[PDB]
């Protein structure tokens, strides 16, 4: 009936012990909640309780060996925690990380419950730590557990969902989600991300559009890599209109999960793109036409506190049914974006009839 929102103060209870200016910080989520309140959007949402993920739920994606190790991080010193975090690419540790990460996963599962049982139309978790880089047996890129990968498998097991679409519009490639479902045709992963032929983190050849999945999963992994900076709303709108939504309607998902990072929004200190926050109202609107609008967004990256809050608010207005905004930018894509879109289409053409033109 309404739009669910999950936030708990526990999401603020971890931070970089050795860098007080680390970009992945408590203020990210507090600033979002502050703007949701001042814009009058928070009071229009249905408040949904978070919950801690269970061991069995984590096992849906992560190895028992890795779960046990992360759980032990709550008993380590600033030096020990530093010893384990140096074993991973671009992470920090903190005694409260595991606890918050479990509530971060659980917040998404709460919304999947309510959306799949028709208690709510859709929902947004305002969660950290992020998830889309976490992998079966390792932390990565500020992530401990892969929130949306867990949620997808949870939906299939607990709610009899056959097909899940995961849309990842964070400026970084969610390689963790890609890996978990690489061979799986029941979970379609779409990621649009800065790539620049691998010079942009996470620096992986697998982030290119030639990675279409493997085995039975061929055609169910779709990468849209940007190879120039400064992409705009028109480029994302074009990518969604001519690539993602055609495949989405052909796939017929029963649930859509969004890796809703906002480091592609104008103003992010490191993402390098020029996407207006209003664009995400349109992108969210398009995704509501699919899966009877069964749509759950979960926060990933985005490090300009205002830009990220504005992106969340824009997405939230569309979840709540408010009229789409006026787009300040051109509705015409640039050549680099069209070349990227054309190349991905060429890589995916053989598996999707809706792309055959
Ligand atoms: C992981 C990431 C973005 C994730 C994201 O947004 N995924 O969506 C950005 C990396 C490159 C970064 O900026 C960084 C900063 C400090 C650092 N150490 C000093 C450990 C290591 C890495
Ligand atoms: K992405
Ligand atoms: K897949
Ligand atoms: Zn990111």
């Amino acid at each position: 009936t309404g739009t669910g929102l999950v936030y708990v103060d526990a999401f603020t209870r971890f931070h970089c012990l050795w860098d007080a200016s680390h970009p992945e910080c408590p203020a990210r989520v507090s600033t979002v909640m502050e703007m949701l309140e001042t814009e009058g959007l928070l009071g229009r949402c249905v408040q949904v309780e978070a919950r801690a993920v269970t061991e069995d739920e984590l096992l849906l994606v992560h190895t028992k060996e890795y779960v046990e190790l992360m759980k032990s991080t709550q008993n380590m010193t600033e030096e020990e925690l530093k010893t384990l975090a140096e074993k991973y690419d671009s992470v920090y540790l903190h005694p409260g990380f595991f606890s918050s990460a479990c509530l971060s996963v659980g917040s998404v599962l709460q919304l999947v419950d309510k959306v799949m049982t028709s208690q709510l139309r859709n929902g947004f978790s305002i969660n950290r730590p992020p998830g889309h880089h976490a992998q079966a047996d390792k932390m990565n890129g500020f992530c401990m557990f892969n929130n949306l990968a867990i949620a997808a498998r949870y939906a299939q097991k607990r709610h009899r969902v056959q097909r899940v679409l995961i849309v990842d519009w964070d400026v970084h490639h969610g390689q963790g989600i890609q890996y978990i479902f690489e061979e799986d045709p029941s979970v379609l992963y779409f990621s649009v991300h800065r790539y620049e032929d691998g010079s942009f983190w996470p620096h992986l050849k697998e982030s290119d559009s030639s990675s279409v999945g493997s085995g039975a999963g061929q055609g169910y992994n779709i990468n849209l890599p940007w190879n120039k900076v400064g992409m705009e709303s028109g480029d994302y709108i074009t990518a969604f209109q001519q690539l993602l939504l055609p495949v989405a309607y052909e796939f017929q998902p029963q649930l859509v999960l969004v890796a809703a990072g906002f480091d592609a929004v104008i103003g992010d200190p490191k993402g390098g793109m020029q996407v207006s926050p209003e664009c995400f109202s349109i992108l969210t609107h398009m995704l509501k036409g699919v899966a009877q609008g069964r749509l759950v967004l979960a926060l990933e990256g985005g490090y300009n506190l205002q830009s990220t809050a504005e992106g969340v608010c824009a997405s939230m207005r569309s979840l709540l049914g408010d009229p789409c905004p006026h787009l300040p930018s051109s509705g015409a894509p640039c050549e680099s974006a069209l070349k990227s879109i054309s190349k991905t289409i060429s890589d995916l053409y053989p598996f999707w009839k809706s792309l055959q033109t």
